[PDB]
Order: C-alpha cells, then sequence, then structure tokens
C-alpha cells in the first residue's frame, strides 16, 4: 500500500474530520489573531491545508516529507503557546490520532 | 452622507480590523464547530463576510436592512451561547463598536 496516499485518503481525511481539527484546517492568520512575533518565533508555518494541497499536488518527495509536515505543525503549536492553552490540548489530541493512523501503516 | 457607503468603508471596515473579529468573518460553520442543533436554533444566519459581499454586491435596498443584518449578527450570537462564553463577550465588545460607529453618523 502506497504510503503517500494512504496519508492522503486515510490519515489527512481522519485527522480533518475530527472535531478540534478546524483551527489547524488553515495557516495560523498572526494578523486577524493578533500574535505577536509569531512569525517571529515560528519559522516555517505549518497547516493541515498546506499539508492537503501538497498531496493533491505532487510536492512530497516521500511519505518521510509529509510526515515531518504534520510534526511541524504540532510542535509550531507547542513552540508558542503556553502548555494546557485550548489550542495545545486540540493539538495534542490530534497528533495522538495521528500516531494512532501512522502506527496501523 | 449617503449610509450604505458609511457602513461599507467605516463601520464594516472598523469592525473588521478590530482583534475579536475574526469569528464573525464568515459563517458559523456548525458541523465543523460540531454544534449539532445551530441551524435549528438560528433560522437566519449571518456574519460581516456576508454583509460585506451584499453591501459590495447592491443586495440593500437600504441602510436599515444592512444595519438589522449586523443586529441578527449579534443576537444569533446571544441567543445560541451561554452568556459569558468567550465568543458572547467577543461580540459585545464587536457590537459596542458598531453602535459608535453607528451613533457618529
Ligand atoms: C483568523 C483565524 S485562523 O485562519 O488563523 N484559524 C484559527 C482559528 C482558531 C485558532 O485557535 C483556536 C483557539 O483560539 C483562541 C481564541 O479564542 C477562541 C474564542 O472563539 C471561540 C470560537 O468561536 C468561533 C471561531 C471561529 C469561527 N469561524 S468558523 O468558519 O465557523 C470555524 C470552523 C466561528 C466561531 C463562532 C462564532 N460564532 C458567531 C458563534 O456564535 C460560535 C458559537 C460556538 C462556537 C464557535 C462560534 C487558531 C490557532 C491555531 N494555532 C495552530 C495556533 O497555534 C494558535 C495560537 C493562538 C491563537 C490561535 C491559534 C487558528
Ligand atoms: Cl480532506
Ligand atoms: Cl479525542
Ligand atoms: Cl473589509
Ligand atoms: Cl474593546
Amino acid at each position: 500500500t502506497n504510503q503517500l496516499q494512504y496519508l492522503l485518503r486515510v490519515v489527512l481525511k481522519t485527522l480533518w474530520k475530527h472535531q478540534f481539527a478546524w483551527p489547524f484546517q488553515q495557516p495560523v492568520d498572526a494578523v486577524k489573531l493578533n500574535l505577536p512575533d509569531y512569525y517571529k518565533i515560528i519559522k516555517t508555518p505549518m497547516d493541515m491545508g498546506t499539508i492537503k494541497k501538497r498531496l493533491e499536488n505532487n510536492y512530497y518527495w516521500n511519505a518521510q516529507e509529509c510526515i515531518q509536515d504534520f510534526n511541524t505543525m504540532f510542535t509550531n503549536c507547542y513552540i508558542y503557546n503556553k502548555p494546557g492553552d485550548d489550542i495545545v490540548l486540540m493539538a495534542e489530541a490530534l497528533e495522538k490520532l495521528f500516531l494512532q493512523k501512522i502506527n496501523e501503516l
């Protein structure tokens, strides 16, 4: 079974319908959210809308490159936000689901 | 001074750049937010993205029709949510600003 295909049809598909997914479906808009230094602190922004476009448009060399984009999404969230913030609890729940889907591949 | 023009160039513009505006810039997406009764309770959904489109596309008969869309946006929020919810504090702050700009015509 092709792993990029699985990341698109299973992993992304599963994360996207999760009740905590909506803050991660598009780039963090630091201007609208009034987030100071977000772009100073987060040098490589990432989100599942960008990942979806990259899967649909042949961007990735391999599955590991797409997995590291998911991980960049999670770690950006942990780096910027304080532990126990709602957004961090949401990211952690999605990351657990992501790991479950990746471990079944 | 034409009131619809003022609603577009001053009132909407001022609310839109407010730090609490981003939840109101597009329709409430009840499936993504997991609000499984929103459309049963809210029969006339409204948001500032819809208002912007209506102002830009000649929808309104007059300024009172547009002001009632703003008011529908606020009252939808008060009807659906708990008093003291974050979204309600945000709507109330925007509504104060809206009233300030409307009172200054
Ligand atoms: C410009 C937004 S974005 O493009 O950047 N996306 C986005 C959104 C939230 C994000 O954080 C989520 C937590 O934020 C804290 C700010 O307090 C939240 C207070 O709000 C309550 C939710 O209210 C809405 C939000 C969006 C949307 N719209 S919608 O289309 O229906 C949604 C499906 C609608 C509502 C909403 C509107 N009404 C009128 C309602 O009656 C209502 C009733 C119940 C539930 C929701 C609503 C982030 C984000 C992502 N990451 C990775 C970060 O590290 C991060 C770090 C700091 C702050 C934010 C983030 C990104
Ligand atoms: Cl999807
Ligand atoms: Cl969960
Ligand atoms: Cl605008
Ligand atoms: Cl304020």
